[PDB]
């Protein structure tokens, strides 16, 4: 599936990120737009094997099980393809996850370079939220 913009901001609303940790909507909107450009289906492979999933691009290495990452971890404990759902609830309970971490959102390459430091409520926009 690809979300529209607003649609995904009312989602993720709906799921309780906004402001979660500290991070508004237009935070988690912005690095989806720049991860996966809001595709569900979205996969990419990293140089040292590990493939990114979904759409907050989460990475084998640490967060899920692929089957094809070895000596990876799978801390959110479930398997990568269910990250790839039109249904975003597992993209979401994993980047809560994520995002307490200690590191926030600069886990998300993306946002670190797209997002931080910009306006990012400008993502949310006109969304009937
Ligand atoms: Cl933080």
């Amino acid at each position: 599936k690809v979300f529209g913009r607003c649609e995904l901001a009312a989602a993720m609303k709906r799921h309780g990120l906004d402001n979660y940790r500290g991070y508004s909507l237009g935070n988690w909107v912005c690095a989806a737009k720049f991860e996966s450009n809001f595709n569900t289906q979205a996969t990419n492979r990293n140089t040292d094997g590990s493939t990114d999933y979904g759409i907050l691009q989460i990475n084998s290495r640490w967060w899920c099980n692929d089957g094809r990452t070895p000596g990876s971890r799978n801390l959110c404990n479930i398997p990568c393809s269910a990250l790839l759902s039109s249904d975003i609830t597992a993209s979401v309970n994993c980047a809560k996850k994520i995002v307490s971490d200690g590191n926030g959102m600069n886990a998300w390459v993306a946002w670190r370079n797209r997002c931080k430091g910009t306006d990012v409520q400008a993502w949310i926009r006109g969304c009937r939220l």
